[PDB]
């Protein structure tokens, strides 16, 4: 019943219908460029957030509205090619977006001259985000209770592995990769300061009128109503909904798992937390 859904590759979970095992075992000589931008994320955590706020960023077209094109095609899933664009044609600086772990990046991201922004969220939030997404996706298998789901997250069968292996392998090798780390939750906070500092990693040169326009366009509301960014269309037509109430931007709220889960399942959340992260030293915020 599972099998159909996840393909496992050294340890990691990919999703199983939208990649081939071929692209996959092509992953590590994979060719890189020197000006290449990665966005990493663990699913649910921001992951078309960056996708619109990197195209604001980059292609003045999509800022100015004078091109209407998807964000997926500025920044594609490096191992979901959905689309089927050609992306050794794709014009520098090339764009991707990518759940990899590190140990599975093409070894010439290794070479520290392309650039990594990886984004995470609190892994509550990440978790009934998912939940909702699986109930409403069909790619994924469709789960039953948050109990049910939460334990299927905590052990690791989702697309995308376990979330505590995903972000300590990411963060406890941060020196192999020229790398930044920032969180849905900062983003949520000063979505300006987060573009600033996105643009300063980056070295990208924005004038303050288009950091406006880049503010402007990808808060939430705002992007929800943007059909280049919602990915409605995405969802609708091509990955196909269960039903057709749900969508991609559902809240985009913090601290909505509170609503969702229990005292006793967050403690025994916290405790596995701890147990796995009393040692890294990212910020963590759980509400407002
Ligand atoms: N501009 C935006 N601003 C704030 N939150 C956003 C957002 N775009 C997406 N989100 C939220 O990011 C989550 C999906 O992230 P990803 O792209 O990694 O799959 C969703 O969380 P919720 O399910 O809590 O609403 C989505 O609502
Ligand atoms: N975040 C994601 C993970 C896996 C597959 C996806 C497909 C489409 C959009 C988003 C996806």
């Amino acid at each position: 019943n599972k099998d159909e859904y996840l393909l496992n590759f050294k340890g990691y979970n990919f999703q199983k219908t939208l990649v081939k095992m071929e692209v996959v075992e092509n992953i590590e000589n994979y060719e890189i460029r020197d000006d290449d931008i990665f966005i990493v994320t663990y699913p649910k955590s921001g992951t078309i957030w960056t996708q619109q706020i990197l195209s604001l960023i980059y292609f003045e077209g999509h800022r100015n509205r004078t091109e209407n094109i998807e964000t997926i095609d500025r920044a594609p899933f490096f191992e979901y090619n959905i689309h089927k664009l050609d992306y050794a044609k794709m014009p520098s600086p090339r764009i991707f977006s990518s759940h990899i772990p590190y140990y599975l990046v093409p070894k010439g991201l290794k070479d520290k001259k392309a650039k990594i922004l990886y984004i995470y969220r609190n892994p509550k939030d990440v978790l009934i985000s998912y939940f909702h997404f699986s109930n409403l996706m069909l790619i994924f298998q469709n789960p039953d209770t948050v109990e049910s789901f939460m334990q299927t997250f905590l052990d690791g069968d989702v697309v995308g592995s376990l979330w505590f292996d995903h972000i300590r392998g990411w963060y406890e090798h941060r020196h192999d990769f020229n790398i930044m780390f920032m969180s849905f939750e900062d983003m949520k906070k000063d979505l300006r300061s987060s573009v600033l500092k996105i643009c300063s990693f980056l070295e990208k040169e924005l004038s303050e009128e288009d950091v406006d326009a880049v503010v402007r366009q990808a808060t939430f509301q705002k992007m929800k109503a943007d059909p280049r960014a919602n990915y409605e269309h995405i969802i609708k037509d091509e990955l196909g909904t269960r039903n057709e109430m749900g969508s991609f931007l559902r809240k985009g709220v913090v601290g909505a798992w509170k609503h969702y889960l229990t005292v006793d399942q967050s403690e025994r959340f916290d405790k596995i937390f701890h147990r796995n992260m009393k040692n890294i030293p990212l910020k963590f915020i759980w509400d407002i």
